[PDB]
DNA sequence: GACCGGAAGGAAGTG
DNA sequence: CACTTCCTTCCGGTC
């Protein structure tokens, strides 16, 4: 698996609620836990020793790359960005 | 803290200095429960800067680091104390032994 | 001004 | 490459 597809596939499971939510209707996203989070993208990715530190420093390679976006002020929340994301499916 | 690598992180640099009374001026231990303090915090953040070749380096900076600590469970803030922290080992094992 | 933790991104390391 | 690692830097907020 890759991160920007584990995250979708966490959402999709919106019976969670409580650990992240979608925000708006333009791939808007917000970890309402990012702890809780950061520990499922290791539990699965097989590392214990992974945190917000890390896991938010991934998503700005996410920037240059086109594949995702920072919700400019609102705190924890990101944009999906379908133009890069397709560009690597 | 020679276990660190005997076979560069400012946690073990602080243990690096914590283990040389010839540093008591800018920083030491208070207790045997792993509490320290920086006698000097601007003399301690110099010598990470000179170590990591940034110059520019202080204790606002510096601090923040030790602060991402907090998540690692690698140290904590001792309350109240000024520029006073707390090693925890257990943090320090799942750094260098990680057991899931 | 100490202490906090978001948020950015360099830069060398990993599989 | 796809992050991972560990910061360094800047920051507004609260005490």
């Amino acid at each position: 698996i890759q991160l920007w597809q584990f995250l979708l596939e966490l959402l999709s499971d919106s019976a969670n609620a409580s650990c992240i939510t979608w925000e708006g209707t333009n791939g808007e996203f917000k970890m309402t836990d990012p702890d809780e989070v950061a520990r499922r993208w290791g539990e699965r990715k097989s590392k214990p020793n992974m945190n917000y530190d890390k896991l938010s420093r991934a998503l700005r390679y996410y920037y240059d790359k086109n594949i995702m976006t920072k919700v400019h002020g609102k705190r924890y929340a990101y944009k999906f960005d379908f133009h890069g994301i397709a560009q690597a499916l």
